[PDB]
């Protein structure tokens, strides 16, 4: 019923394209650079407010379950990098 | 150990603010909207191979454990806006 | 006359931007879904600050029996991971 | 939990506007509206463009034939209108 | 002279947008932790193509017995959801 | 099963250009050495605009004292160079 032309119009006239692997990764990316610094923002209002941001700090909100598994997935990452910019922020010129 | 304003600092030096509960929703709207646009896609790449996209074929897949839960969410909606589209593509003029 | 073309052919260039149809009716669908989807969210929060825990089972029970109407439960998951997301984002900051 | 209350208390007056139900499907409406109208002014300048004069008696005879859709001729006359505004601006 | 310090003023305005240092530090960690999650998903393709079936308790018993080194550890799991991801979408399409 | 092989073999061939561990460790050094020289030399205008002019003398005093880190100390003398280059280029 013409079903199969109208379909494979429709398609061209969609706006994007079905998403590459490559794509897929890209987008995937960007999702983890999000949710990296929205946690390293959690972590340093933490600091902010008295509390140190510290290896064995990260070990107790890991065994508290207090942390999405996307969190705690990025958990150490965001430690990592709060920790160089604490340091980054301490040194003189 | 001047941690505190080094963090309050930082926070400032930040590009993003924490992000509000307008932009939460916001952002899931552009979740959304990808992954609607991505099943769109999908179903009518189903209806350019000769798999004609009916209310059974989405019952069906349902059915198989076919798709993620977010797939799932967003099965009928995807449904009802390529009915729409076929149906747009149908008319002439 | 030819000045009549002219014209047309100068206005049609001076013509505001115009999404294709098919982006349009995306568009509108996103809107539409994005509207119904914000007023779910607020129905469930309701409920949360009235002191019924919102929760899959919770969800369940209102989709057996018949609680919601159809438009409801096209949206209801959906709506129930941004609750889950936007009270777990409350309990920190 | 007291606290989940108080969670979704406060969340509730965080959340973004929104406009009631009546005021959103006039809203909604209007926007619908205003692009199909958009597209039917551009649909009669291209008519316009080939050679074929947009006049009253052209949007009666897309009428008394069944050429437009539904949709279209509630829009065919404010279309009309808005062409020959835009047809006497061009060219003052 | 007060030429040298002009001279310096007008360079200044030329010189090439710079992003600021935490700013820096942050898009190079994103960069070091995309390229090693990229590694790791390549890895875990490479274990499915030579049969290996990718799953939760694979990446439980690489993890046990200390067979992923403590910098695949921190990102393991992250690359397994986009393996799935990808298993997922190559299996549509 | 044989699709599950299939599909990785597939995913494989389109995954993105992956630099090799190597190749990859050297353009990190790269783009991490041009970010603190260009830092480097932003700083070195930033005296000369405060009227402390930029000399081999200067280099050497900041050095001699632990006014520098170690990464700074590492590009001072391109940052120099380039700094030089820059002002003799500057109103020729």
């Amino acid at each position: 019923k013409r079903n199969q032309e109208l379909a494979e119009q429709l398609l061209k006239e969609l706006p994007h394209e079905t998403t590459s692997i490559a794509n897929l990764v890209q987008r995937n990316n960007r999702d983890l650079d999000y949710n990296l610094e929205q946690l390293v923002r959690t972590l340093l209002q933490m600091e902010k407010e008295g509390t140190h941001v510290t290896e064995s700090l990260i070990n107790t909100l890991m065994e508290t379950d207090t942390l999405t598994p996307k969190e705690q997935a990025l958990i150490w990452p965001a430690y990592n990098l709060v920790r160089q910019m604490m340091h980054h922020a301490a040194l003189h010129h």
